[PDB]
C-alpha cells in the first residue's frame, strides 16, 4: 500500500518533470521503474498523453537521438488510419502532439506520418511523396479557408489546380480532391493550443 502510494506520487512528479523537460521527465520515471525504457513502452505514454502538454510531448517526439526517433517511429505506429481518408487521418495526428517552426522536426513527423498512412491504406496513394505533399497541401488550405487574416479564400477549382501533377505525374482522382476540400472547409482541424 505504502509502496503503492508512493509510486503514485512519483508517477504525478514524473508527468510535471516531463512538462518542465521532456527528457528529464522521461529519465525520472525510467530511473523509478515507473516506465519501461523501451521504444514503445514510451511511445505508448505519450500517445496516451496523461497530464503531458502536448508541446512537450511534440518536443521529445522532435529530439534527433536515436531513442527519440525510434519513440516517433513507434508513436506513429500506433495510430490507425486503415479506411480513413488523408483529413481523417490528419485530425487524429494533429490533435496527438503540437511542434510549429521547427521544420526539420515537423519533416521527419509528417514523412512517418505520410509513410504510416499509405501502409494503412496502400490503394490510395502509389507515392508516398504524394501524400507528403497532399498533407501539407490540406494543411495549408485548412490555414487559407479559416484564418481571417488570409482574404483570399480558395476555391474548389483553384485547390485542384494547386495539386497537379504530384500523382506519379498525373493527378489525383478529382472526388478524392472534392472530398479532402469539402471536409475541411465544413470543419476545420482542431490543433491544440499552445500548453
Ligand atoms: C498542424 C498545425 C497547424 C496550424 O495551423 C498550427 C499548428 C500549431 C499546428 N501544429 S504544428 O505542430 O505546428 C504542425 C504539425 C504538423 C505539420 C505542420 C504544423
Amino acid at each position: 500500500m505504502s509502496k503503492t502510494l508512493q509510486r503514485n506520487r512519483k508517477m504525478a512528479m514524473g508527468r510535471k518533470k516531463f512538462n518542465m523537460d521532456p527528457k528529464k521527465g522521461i529519465q525520472f520515471l525510467v530511473e523509478n521503474e515507473l516506465l519501461q525504457n523501451t521504444p514503445e513502452e514510451i511511445a505508448r505514454f505519450l500517445y496516451k498523453g496523461e497530464g503531458l502538454n502536448k508541446t512537450a510531448i511534440g518536443d521529445y517526439l522532435g529530439e534527433r537521438e536515436e531513442l527519440n526517433l525510434a519513440v516517433l517511429h513507434a508513436f506513429v505506429d500506433l495510430h490507425e488510419f486503415t479506411d480513413l481518408n488523408l483529413v481523417q487521418a490528419l485530425r487524429q495526428f494533429l490533435w496527438s502532439f503540437r511542434l510549429p517552426g521547427e521544420a526539420q522536426k515537423i519533416d521527419r513527423m509528417m514523412e512517418a506520418f505520410a509513410q504510416r498512412y499509405c501502409l494503412c491504406n496502400p490503394g490510395v496513394f502509389q507515392s508516398t511523396d504524394t501524400c507528403y505533399v497532399l498533407s501539407f497541401a490540406v494543411i495549408m488550405l485548412n490555414t487559407s479557408l479559416h484564418n481571417p487574416n488570409v482574404r483570399d479564400k480558395p476555391g474548389l477549382e483553384r485547390f485542384v489546380a494547386m495539386n497537379r501533377g504530384i500523382n506519379e505525374g498525373g493527378d489525383l482522382p478529382e472526388e478524392l480532391l472534392r472530398n479532402l476540400y469539402d471536409s475541411i472547409r465544413n470543419e476545420p482541424f482542431k490543433i491544440p493550443e499552445d500548453d
